């Protein structure tokens, strides 16, 4: 019943939290240069078929996805978004490839996957290229909120049950820096955080793409780590 961790979640299986009706979120485990980090991603109901948001991290975690999804759900995953380039977030995009499911993702994400050697999503997302887009999928929104954790960063909006998933531009209150920072821009991140914060004000529940969900505190929290990362 509480939000699973890695101590609940070895490596290569996946938990499923339900966060609202035709809401869950997905958790995985993973190891990356010798330390072991959970991750989120997010199922949404879309009336009998399923729009999942983002990989479990790997192949066979997303393969253990596919599975506990079938044994939990029962509805087939057929359209998946990619909210950045990183193997958290695209790694098992192939997985679901082989396995029907329609994978998309900006141009943005898609080119820097492609110049990373990352997994590619095979459709593009038009309409998000600019700070403040949002566009409609299926039963979310997809917001651009600016460069923060890395510049092609999105943001998904379930309006049915004020979901909002923040992916990795949002981190969870226990946060004491700002995660891996390699691709962020920190001087940027606050305000695209700030814009996050005047869309969707009636957000009641925030998923990070790392750790637990929680209110709006987490939106700035992660305004309040990433500044003192940067100073
Ligand atoms: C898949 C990959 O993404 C990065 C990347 C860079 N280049 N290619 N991939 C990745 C690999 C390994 C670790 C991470 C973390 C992370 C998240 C939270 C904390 C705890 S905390 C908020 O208090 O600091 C952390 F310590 C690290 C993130 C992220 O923060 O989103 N992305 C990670
Ligand atoms: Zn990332
Ligand atoms: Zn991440």
């Amino acid at each position: 019943g509480e939000y699973p961790t890695v101590n609940e979640i070895p490596v290569g299986e996946v938990r499923l939290y339900q966060i609202a009706d035709g809401v869950w979120s997905h958790i995985a485990t993973q190891s990356f240069d010798g330390a072991v980090y959970p991750s989120n991603g997010l199922i949404v109901r879309d009336g009998d078929e399923l729009l999942l948001i983002d990989t479990a991290w790997g192949a066979k975690n997303t393969a253990a996805l596919l599975a506990e999804i079938e044994k939990q759900i029962g509805l087939p995953v057929t359209r998946a978004v990619s909210t950045h380039f990183h193997d958290d977030r695209v790694g098992g995009v192939d997985v679901l490839r082989a396995a029907g499911v329609a994978t998309y993702a900006s141009p943005s994400t898609r080119r820097l996957a492609e110049a990373e050697g990352n997994e590619i999503p095979t459709h593009s997302l038009e309409g998000l290229s600019s700070s403040g887009d949002a566009v409609r999928f299926g039963p979310v929104e997809l917001f651009y909120p600016g460069a923060a954790h890395s510049t092609d960063n999105l943001v998904v909006y379930v309006p049915s049950a004020n979901v909002l998933y923040g992916g990795c531009a949002v981190h969870e209150l226990s946060s004491t820096s700002a995660g891996n920072v390699a691709d962020a821009d920190l001087a940027e991140w606050p305000t695209s955080v700030e814009r996050i914060q005047k869309h969707y004000p009636e957000a009641e529940v925030v998923i990070p793409g790392h750790g637990l969900p929680g209110g709006l505190d987490l939106l700035q929290h992660t305004a309040n780590v990433v500044k003192a990362h940067k100073n």
